[PDB]
């Protein structure tokens, strides 16, 4: 079915670097903001997301901690990855339990998938992904409770090995770190 097809496309992703553009649109479909940058990914749970435009910001998952670094205000926040990802389909990738997939209704037309949480919890109503049978991810989006859509268009997906140094984060010199990890 759509779920087993999606997982079989996601099984074919190992690690990549991609460039992304970002289009945020309100419920009425008007433009809220535009942005671009780089994404490094390595299954099951590692990523480095670098917005350059319009405002620079870095998200690094080392697989346990999610680091948010905003170099403009020279601040970095550390959170548990499981806390930070809990209102997303993260776990559909980060492990492969039947449990996780049963929390979503999935509709498919070719490379286009829509995932709707059964019980919607958090500000996130809906997710879309466009991913080929080869495992190239062309697009994903998240719809917030107020119908604001964040759309990511990916390109230049290079499926080489990516250095594991991409998924370490050391706060730079004179960056104040707000460590929100309760031990
Ligand atoms: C295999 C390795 C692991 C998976 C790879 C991950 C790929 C990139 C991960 C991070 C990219 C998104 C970061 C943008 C959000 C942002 O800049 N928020 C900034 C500041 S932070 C505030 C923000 C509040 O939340 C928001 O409003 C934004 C929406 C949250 C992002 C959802 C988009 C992804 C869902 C689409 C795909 C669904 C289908 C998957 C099929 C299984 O909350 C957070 O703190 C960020 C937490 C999100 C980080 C994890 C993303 C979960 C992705 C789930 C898997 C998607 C698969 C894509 C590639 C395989 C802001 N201004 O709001």
């Amino acid at each position: 079915d759509a779920a087993s097809d999606l997982k079989s496309r996601l099984d074919k992703v190992s690690s990549f670097h991609a460039s992304f553009t970002q289009k945020v649109t309100d419920g009425s479909g008007a433009a809220v903001q535009e942005g671009q940058g780089d994404l490094w990914v390595k299954l099951p749970n590692l990523f480095n997301w670098h917005m350059t435009q319009p405002d620079e910001s870095i998200l690094v998952s080392d697989g346990k901690t999610l680091w948010f670094y905003n170099p403009f205000v020279e601040q970095a926040t550390a959170t548990w990855l499981k806390d930070a990802t809990g209102n997303t389909p993260f776990m559909l990738i980060a492990r492969n339990q039947s449990s996780d997939w049963q929390q979503y209704n999935i509709k498919q037309n070719g490379d286009d998938f829509v995932l709707t949480p059964k019980a919607s919890n958090g500000n996130l109503k809906q997710f879309t992904i466009n991913v080929g049978r080869d495992g190239t991810i062309h697009q994903f989006s998240a719809v917030e409770q107020d119908d604001q859509r964040s759309s990511y268009q990916l390109k230049s997906q290079q499926n080489g090995a990516v250095d594991a140094a991409k998924f370490t984060f050391t706060p730079p010199q004179g960056v104040t770190v707000d460590d929100q990890r309760k031990g």
